């Protein structure tokens, strides 16, 4: 069990993620990150450390760790 700070490329808006495993998928993230954000999945684009994440991949792939934090792009389009 773990939490992760979600934080916008701005750094105006943050929210942290909790009730997640290292196993959660990407595209899970998208959908609890909506809830937080009002961000609909197709116009999010997430990074860790700069690398833009992607659905079929777990927290565990990214190496992503308890309480690290991943930038959220909104995208126009």
């Amino acid at each position: 069990s773990m939490w992760i700070q979600v934080r916008t490329m701005d750094g105006r808006q943050t929210h942290t993620v909790d009730s997640l495993s290292r196993l959660t998928k990407v595209e899970e993230l998208r959908r609890k990150i909506q809830e937080l954000f009002h961000v609909e999945p197709g116009l999010q684009r997430l990074f860790y450390r700069g690398k833009q994440m992607e659905d079929g991949h777990t927290l565990f792939d990214y190496e992503v760790r308890l309480n690290d934090t991943i930038q959220l792009l909104v995208r126009q389009s």
